[PDB]
C-alpha cells in the first residue's frame, strides 16, 4: 500500500546533486509513494542536446501540474563550455524557469537543536525572499569616457511632454553610470507571493526597503505592498493572528538579530544571490539551505536546494574517493514539493509522509549521525576526525533505516 | 606630562557627549597636554549657526590632519519638532566626508572572552565602503505608465550623444533610477584603501559584482589593479602582504571561513552599519570603531560607528543607572592620537595611544565590562547585575588600570 502521490514535475540535474537525487528517489521516496511523475532531465548534456528547450518545457509542465521538484544544475561559465563542448553558453535554468512562472524565491535554513546558528536565540524559522534574484539583473551600465551630462528620460508612449532627470554632470574627467528599473506588474507579483507565502506558512511578513534615500523608488514598493494588503489580504492575516508591516532595512536588521525568528522577510536588496549573503554562508553548511519558488496565484510551487552541484565533491566521487555530501536541502526539496501537492489535493496521507520525512532528517542529525559539514559546525574543522561523521551512503542508508522505523511504528494508529 | 600637539575635536550629543567628557577627564587630560581645536557639533550649536560650524570643523581638519568626533544627532521629522529646528539639517559625517573626500573604514574591537559571530575570526577585519555606497548617488523617479526609459550621455566636447535602453515599459509603469561615480572618487577610494592596508599591516581585497556590472564595477577593479601595479605593489611585498580582486560571491564565502586579518574595500550600494548583518550580530555596537582616511595619507579622523545611545541618555536624565560601552569612543581618541604621534613622530604619545587600547582590552579580558558585553558572553536573559559594571564603574576601572600600566612603563 504505497501512497497515491499525484502529478509532480521532477527535474533532474548535474554532478553530485544528481547522484544524491537518485538515492533520495530510490531510498526515501519511491518505496512509499507511487507518483504520476513527469520527469525532465535538465543535466547539461541534455540541455545542450535540446538547445535549452527541455528547460522551457519543464517550466510549462510546472504551470500545468502546479508542483515542481528540481535537482541542482550546472549554470555554464566559460570553462564549462570548453569542458562539455557546448553549442553555446546557455542561460541558468533557474532564471529561465522563474521568468516563465513569475513569482518569488524564498530560502530558509533547516535548524537542528545540536547545530549552532550564528545567532543563538534564532529558534523559529527565518524565511527570506528577494525580488527576482535582485535589482542588479535589471541594470544597464556603461563607462563615461570623458566630461559631459548623463541623464534619464521618460518618453510617454502616447507622446506627451518628456521629463529629464540629471543623474550627474561630469565636469573634469570620466567615470561610470547605470540605469535600473522595475515594473509595477513585477512588484505586485512580489507582493502577492509574499503575502500568500505568509498565510501558507503562518508567520508574519516584513517588507524591508531603503525608502529614507530612495523615496520614490523604494517608496512605490511600500505603497504597492500596502494597497495590496489593505485591499485583499488583511482579513486573512488577522484571522491567523499575524500581520504585515514595512520596515526600514536599518530597523529590520537590528530587530531580526535581536529576535527569535518565525517570520517572512521580503528583502528588496540589490543582490539576491545566496553566495553573497554573509549569514547564509555563516551557518557553515550550505547543504541545510532549502529554496522554494512561489507564484502570485498561490497554487504554483517549485522547490529546490539552494546550494550548487557540489563540483568539488563530485570530482572525488568520479575518482572513487570518500565523500561526505549533505543531502538535506535536496531531501527538503522533495518534501516541500510533495507537501504542497498534498495541500492542493487535500491528501492527508501524503501530507503526513512529507512531514514525517522532514521530521526524521532532523531527528537523525540530532541523535548525532551526520555528514562532515555538520560535524565541522559542532567541533570545528581542524578538530573533526573520520568517526564523527558518515559518508554520503552511510548517511543515506541511516535515513532509510530511520524512515522505515518512523512510518512502521506510525502506521499502528 | 606628554605634549601631543594639535588635535581637532567635535563635541557630540546625548549619551555620547556624557561619555566623551568622562574619557577626556579620566583617560586623556591627566596623562597628556594638547592644543585642542574644538567645535561644538551638538545639534543645538549647529542650528544656532545654520549648520556652518560643521564646515569649520571639517576645514580645520584639513590644516591639522587629526580629528576625533563624538557621535552626533542626524535630524529627522521628530527631531525637528523636538528642537524647533530652522531646517532639517544634513548628517555631519556626510558633510565632513563630502569636504575631505576620503574613505570611511569600520573595525570591531575584539577580545579573547567575547564570542565573535565566527569563532575562527581571531584577527581584525576592517571594512571600507566607497563614499557610503552608491544609494546616496542615486536619482530616483516614478514612471507613471507605458513609455521608454533611456539613459543618455551628451559629451562636453559636442561629439555625438549616446543613448542606452534601460527598459521600454510596454504595459503599465513602475520605477527607474540612475547612479554615478566620477573616476576621481574611485582613485581616492583605491588610494585610501592602499594607504589603510599599509598602515594596519594587513592584506587588501576589493569586492565587486563585475560578473553582472561588467563595465561599472569592472571599472572599479581596473583602477585598483592599475594603481596597485603602478604605485604600491612592492611596498606590500616589503610588508609581506598582497592585493587581489574577489568577486563578491567569492569574497563573502572566503571571509566567513577565514581567520580574519584583512582590509576589505566593499563596492556596495549601502555602506551603513545599521544595515550590516555581521556588524549588528557581534552584540556590542559599542565595540565598533570607524576611521576616515584620505587618499593623500596625511589625514585621519576617528569616531564611533554607533550613534548617540538615546535610550541610555533618557536613563541618564532621570538618574537611572546606565551601562554604556565607551570603547568605540575611547578608540576614537587612541586612533586620533596614534596618528598624531606618527605625524609628529612623537614616540611618547604613540606609547600612550597603544597603552590605552591594551588597557581597554585587558580590562574586558579580565572580566570587567558593561551590560552589552556581558550579554554577548551569557545571554541577556542570564545577565545579573553582578555580571557587569555601570557606565561610571567601568570608567574608574579603566582609569585605575591606565594609571597602573603607565607607572610600570616608567620603570
Ligand atoms: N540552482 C542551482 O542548481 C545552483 C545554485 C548554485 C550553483 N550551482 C552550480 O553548481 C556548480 C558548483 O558550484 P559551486 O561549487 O560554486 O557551489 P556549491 O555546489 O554550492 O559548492 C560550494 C561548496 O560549498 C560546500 N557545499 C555546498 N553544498 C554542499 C552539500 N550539499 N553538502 C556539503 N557541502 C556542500 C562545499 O564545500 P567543501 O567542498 O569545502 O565541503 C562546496 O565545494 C556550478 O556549476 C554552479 O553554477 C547551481
Ligand atoms: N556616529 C554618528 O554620527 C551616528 C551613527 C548612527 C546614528 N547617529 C544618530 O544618533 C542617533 C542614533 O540613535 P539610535 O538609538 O538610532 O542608535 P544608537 O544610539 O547607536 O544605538 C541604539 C541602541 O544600540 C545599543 N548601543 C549603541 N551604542 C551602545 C554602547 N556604546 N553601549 C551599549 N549599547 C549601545 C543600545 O541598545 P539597548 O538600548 O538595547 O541597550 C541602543 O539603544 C540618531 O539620532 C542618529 O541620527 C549618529
Ligand atoms: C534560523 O537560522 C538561520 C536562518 C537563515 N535563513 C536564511 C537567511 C536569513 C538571514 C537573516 C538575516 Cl538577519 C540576514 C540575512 C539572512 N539571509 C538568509 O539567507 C540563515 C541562517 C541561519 C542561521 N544560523
Ligand atoms: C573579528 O570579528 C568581527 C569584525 C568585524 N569588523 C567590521 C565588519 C566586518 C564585517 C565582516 C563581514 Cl564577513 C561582513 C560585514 C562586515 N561588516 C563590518 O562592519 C565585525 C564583526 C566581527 C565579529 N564577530
Amino acid at each position: 500500500k504505497k501512497i497515491s502521490g499525484g502529478s509532480v514535475v521532477e527535474m533532474q540535474g548535474d554532478e553530485m546533486t544528481r547522484i544524491i537525487w537518485e538515492l533520495i528517489k530510490e531510498k526515501l521516496i519511491f518505496p512509499y509513494v507511487e507518483l504520476d511523475l513527469h520527469s525532465y532531465d535538465l543535466g547539461i548534456e541534455n540541455r545542450d542536446a535540446t538547445n535549452d528547450q527541455v528547460t522551457k518545457d519543464a517550466a510549462e509542465a510546472i504551470k500545468k501540474h502546479n508542483v515542481g521538484v528540481k535537482c541542482a544544475t550546472i549554470t555554464p561559465d566559460e570553462k564549462r563550455v570548453e569542458e562539455f563542448k557546448l553549442k553555446q553558453m546557455w542561460k541558468s535554468p533557474n532564471g529561465t524557469i522563474r521568468n516563465i512562472l513569475g513569482g518569488t524565491v524564498f530560502r530558509e535554513a533547516i535548524i537542528c537543536k545540536n547545530i549552532p546558528r550564528l545567532v543563538s536565540g534564532w529558534v523559529k524559522p527565518i524565511i527570506i525572499g528577494h525580488h527576482a534574484y535582485g535589482d542588479q539583473y535589471r541594470a544597464t551600465d556603461f563607462v563615461v569616457p570623458g566630461p559631459g551630462k548623463v541623464e534619464i528620460t521618460y518618453t510617454p508612449s502616447d507622446g506627451t511632454q518628456k521629463v529629464t532627470y540629471l543623474v550627474h554632470n561630469f565636469e573634469e574627467g570620466g567615470g561610470v553610470a547605470m540605469g535600473m528599473y522595475n515594473q509595477d506588474k513585477s512588484i505586485e507579483d512580489f507582493a502577492h507571493s509574499s503575502f500568500q507565502m505568509a498565510l501558507s506558512k503562518g508567520w508574519p511578513l516584513y517588507l524591508s526597503t531603503k525608502n529614507t534615500i530612495l523615496k520614490k523608488y523604494d517608496g512605490r514598493f511600500k505603497d504597492i505592498f500596502q494597497e495590496i494588503y489593505d485591499k485583499q489580504y488583511k482579513s486573512q492575516f488577522e484571522a491567523q493572528k499575524i500581520w504585515y508591516e514595512h520596515r526600514l532595512i536599518d530597523d529590520m536588521v537590528a530587530q531580526a538579530m535581536k529576535s527569535e525568528g518565525g517570520f517572512i522577510w521580503a528583502c528588496k536588496n540589490y543582490d539576491g544571490d545566496v553566495q553573497s549573503d554573509s549569514v547564509a554562508q555563516g551557518y557553515g553548511s550550505l547543504g541545510m539551505m532549502t529554496s522554494v519558488l512561489v507564484c502570485p496565484d498561490g497554487k504554483t510551487v517549485e522547490a529546490e536546494a539552494a546550494h550548487g552541484t557540489v563540483t568539488r565533491h563530485y570530482r572525488m566521487y568520479q575518482k572513487g574517493q570518500e565523500t561526505s555530501t549533505n543531502p538535506i536541502a535536496s531531501i527538503f526539496a522533495w518534501t516541500r514539493g510533495l507537501a504542497h501537492r498534498a495541500k492542493l489535493d487535500n491528501n492527508k496521507e501524503l501530507a503526513f509522509f512529507a512531514n514525517a520525512l522532514e521530521e526524521v532528517s532532523i531527528e537523525t542529525i540530532e541523535a548525532g549521525f551526520m555528514t562532515k559539514d555538520l560535524a565541522a559546525c559542532i567541533k570545528g574543522l581542524p578538530n573533526v576526525q573520520r568517526s564523527d561523521y558518515l559518508n554520503t551512503f552511510e548517511f543515506m542508508d541511516k535515513l532509510g533505516e530511520n524512515l522505515k522505523i518512523k512510518l512502521a511504528q506510525a502506521k499502528l494508529e
